[PDB]
């Protein structure tokens, strides 16, 4: 069949499940993971198959882009269309919508991000280390976004957002990660203060993570997240699986053969954290 037939076959048929025990004790080696990671077609989505006029403007970069059946659209709360850089992420056993995967807002589309903040009834940001963000309070668009608190951790930096529109106010807990990797130490402290943070909207929506592309850093995270609930539930994971899944929400999703292997080391130690 064709290519992407070809592609869509791979990332629905791939897995190599690995025991609790094969992955802190008896790991596949390195070799045997790149070759395993560069086996994965990226599913990137070429700029032909959008038909999304005026999109490019919003793009951080012109070869990253939404994949079709998972992008958010925008509703009509702003400006014209329903364009923003961002995929539903599917969390754990193919959960829908628990993750929102989105470029670093540019200045053109910092009103964008926060429409879909609101639209999507988002509690929880996670930024993976143009502010978004006032140091005080700023108004994008019809949304203005004050600061309530503001705590420095040693890893992360928690900030407590006020959404308003216009006499509706909303809490979004803002975590910006000024740790990331070398040692997967404060990565796991993340994953946990994401655990521990309290659902605030009326009804749960995704997580929103992002940095620049949206594909590197935030799918590492979101895979190690996924990871971790695996080997909590299940005593196993399919880091294979979870990285395949990844790609059918978003392309690209974990650039690296580093990342890749990273994201093995990772769920090892959190394997070895787990409680007796």
């Amino acid at each position: 069949n064709t290519p992407r037939e070809v592609t869509l076959h791979f990332l629905r048929t791939a897995g190599h499940p690995l025991t609790r025990w094969a992955l802190q004790r008896q790991p596949p080696d390195p070799k045997q993971l790149e070759e395993e990671f560069l086996k994965i077609p990226s599913n990137f989505v070429s700029p032909e198959d959008l038909d999304i006029p005026g999109h490019a403007s919003k793009d951080r970069y012109k070869t990253i882009l939404p994949n079709p059946q998972s992008r958010v659209c925008l509703g009509r709360a702003q400006e014209d269309g329903d364009y923003i850089n961002a995929n539903y992420i599917r969390g754990y056993d193919g959960k829908e919508k628990v993750y929102i995967a989105t470029q670093g807002p540019m200045p053109n589309t910092v009103s964008d991000f926060w429409e879909m903040v609101w639209q999507e009834e988002v509690s929880l940001i996670v930024m993976l280390t143009v502010h978004y963000w006032p140091t005080e309070e700023e108004t994008y668009g019809p949304f203005q976004i004050r600061i309530q608190d503001m705590k420095e951790c040693p890893e992360y930096t928690v900030r407590q957002l006020t959404i308003q529109y216009q006499e509706e106010r909303r809490s979004v807990k803002h975590i910006l990660f000024s740790a990331w990797p070398e040692s997967a130490g404060p990565l796991l402290r993340l994953v946990a203060e994401v655990e521990e943070s309290p659902e605030t909207a009326a009804h749960p929506g995704p997580i929103v993570v992002h940095c620049s592309a949206g594909i590197g850093r935030t799918g590492c995270f979101i895979a190690t997240r996924i990871g971790c609930q695996q080997l909590k539930a299940r005593g196993e994971v399919d880091i294979l699986g979870i990285v395949c899944q990844l790609r059918l929400d978003r392309g690209g999703m974990i650039q690296t053969a580093e990342q890749y292997q990273f994201l093995h080391h990772t769920l090892a130690l959190y394997a070895g954290q787990l409680p007796e």
